[PDB]
């Protein structure tokens, strides 16, 4: 239960899952190449994009200003185990990791793990920021959600450099709401300005100046969420754009000060939502939570200000009980004293649909709360450990659920590059190992099926690994001994 390596080998799914043009120069693993590459000369139509012909006709000099009739929708990463991006977890990935690393920077450098996620962080938020069509003032006027679709992409299992099926590129236009995933990216964005502004000034100015224009995007148009006919169809059904849109109004605050935005975040704030799911894809408002409490200790620690004016904003009466904390103190009560069901092996499980996602999610969670409250390990931190040393094998089955960390890792993930194989119900051995993935994991009776082609306790992705990076750093943080040290066999920037 070595912490420090745990970190290590977290962040090499998100090599593994590199999509474009940069993928050998960005992914340490030399497996993975360039893919997709087409995706950079997406065709400007109403066919290969999801734009109508009006819109292309009238907006093409920003959209494609060299007039070559394509654009650069290439980057980012894999979505899953499949070739897919999808926006709205591809942004979650992108600024939960960009959370951890925010409030972990310490563990990742005292690792020498922060240069390889400085490289993870620029290649999802590069991404972003291509795919972002600006007018020369800065109003965006198409931001590129999706690449590829399911229905299409689902049915083929190979290498993702040669791969050649129709990838369609999916995009939120003024025409129809899209203010979850543009708010979700926005709030990367900030996140990725507040990682860098003192490292590399120029290029977070620019994160922030691009998350400010995704961010008044969203404020300025009608609310709504990116529709399944629009580009995820059943793959990622939004339930709601409130959370992400007060998740990037709360970063934006952190990172200029600017009231607008914490007034925004105020305004759709469900002060009533933080202790009832999880952090995750679907619903970031515990997320938002601690950013919101964050905030406020940071600049109104000793009056009732922000609380008060919270309550005015959401219109509670001025004598109800408010606390930042509160919500996550409720969420962490129930996540580590008994309230979510608990295996008999120990593993505290929401549901069997990636319960580790779910799990280390929480841990997370636990971990941010007792550094912002004497960055010492509490209750809280102390289950953390318990659940993240479960994950690693302190279980029924000796089993660890990060593929390569140990001899007694799972060995099957379902990924197609790993796989090395053309189909997922071949059982032979993968010709290569997916280092870090955190599989779905047990179900509740802390069983597990380790084979490719178990879709639900085998399956990995970029949400799923998001939260786990930065509970390893922050496990790191309180935990870690002059016992904990990294693989210095590992592929290295
Ligand atoms: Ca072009
Ligand atoms: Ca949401
Ligand atoms: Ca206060
Ligand atoms: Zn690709």
């Amino acid at each position: 239960y070595n912490y420090a390596k745990a970190l290590q080998y977290s962040m090499f799914f998100y090599d593994a899952n590199m999509c474009g043009t940069g993928v050998d120069e960005n992914s340490l693993l030399s497996w993975r190449g360039d893919c997709h590459v087409y995706d950079a000369r997406l065709p400007l139509d109403s066919q290969n994009t999801n734009m109508s012909d009006g819109f292309i006709s009238s907006n093409r000099s920003v959209l494609d200003p060299d007039g070559d009739g394509k654009v650069d929708v290439s980057g980012g990463f894999h979505d899953a185990g499949d070739h897919v991006k999808f926006g709205l977890p591809e942004a979650y990935a992108a600024s939960t990791v960009g959370w951890g690393y925010y409030e972990f920077k310490d563990q990742f450098r005292a690792t020498g793990q922060a240069v390889h996620a400085e490289v993870i962080l620029r290649y999802f938020n590069d991404y972003f920021m291509r795919c972002t069509f600006r007018d020369a003032s800065g109003n965006v006027v198409a931001f590129c959600h999706q690449v590829g679709d399911g229905d299409i992409d689902h049915a083929f299992w190979g290498a993702p450099e040669n791969d050649t099926m129709f990838r369609r590129g999916w995009f939120i236009t003024k025409e129809k709401p899209g203010t979850d995933i543009i708010s979700a990216t926005a709030a990367s964005l900030a996140i990725n300005y507040m990682n860098f502004k003192d490292t590399d000034p120029q290029y977070a100015a620019k994160s922030l100046d691009y998350a400010k224009a995704l961010f008044d995007f969203a404020e300025k148009n009608p609310k709504g969420v990116v529709q399944g006919e629009d580009g995820p169809k059943g793959y990622y059904g939004s339930s709601k754009w409130q959370d992400d849109y007060c998740w990037a109004a709360a970063w934006l605050y952190l990172a200029t000060q600017n009231e607008h935005y914490l007034d925004e975040a105020f305004k759709y704030y469900d002060y009533y939502a933080p202790p009832g799911w999880i952090h995750c894809w679907n619903d970031v408002w515990s997320g938002t939570a601690c950013i919101l409490a964050e905030i406020n200790d940071l600049y109104d620690k000793d009056s009732q200000n922000f609380e008060d004016r919270y309550k005015r904003a959401s219109n509670k009466n001025q004598w109800e009980q408010i606390d930042f904390w509160k919500p996550i103190q409720d969420l962490l009560d129930k996540w580590s004293g008994g309230g979510i069901t608990v295996t008999p092996g120990g593993y505290v499980f929401l549901n069997q649909w990636g319960s580790a996602r779910y799990n280390t999610a929480a841990q997370l969670i636990a971990l941010v709360y007792d550094k912002h409250h004497g960055d010492t390990p509490s209750k809280y931190a102390n289950w953390a450990r318990s659940q993240m040393d479960y994950l690693l094998g302190k279980n029924p089955l000796n089993r660890c659920y990060v593929v390569g960390y140990s001899s007694n890792s799972v060995k099957y993930p379902h990924h197609r590059a790993a796989s090395g194989l053309k189909d997922a119900n071949d059982s032979s051995p993968h010709k290569y190992v997916l280092y870090g993935a955190l599989v779905g994991g047990p179900d509740a009776s802390d069983q597990h099926v380790d084979r490719t082609n178990d879709y639900i306790y085998n399956e990995v992705a970029i949400d799923y690994n998001a939260a786990f990076v930065g509970a390893c750093a922050g496990l790191y943080r309180f935990f870690g001994d002059s016992s904990m040290q990294i693989d210095p066999s590992m592929p290295s920037h």
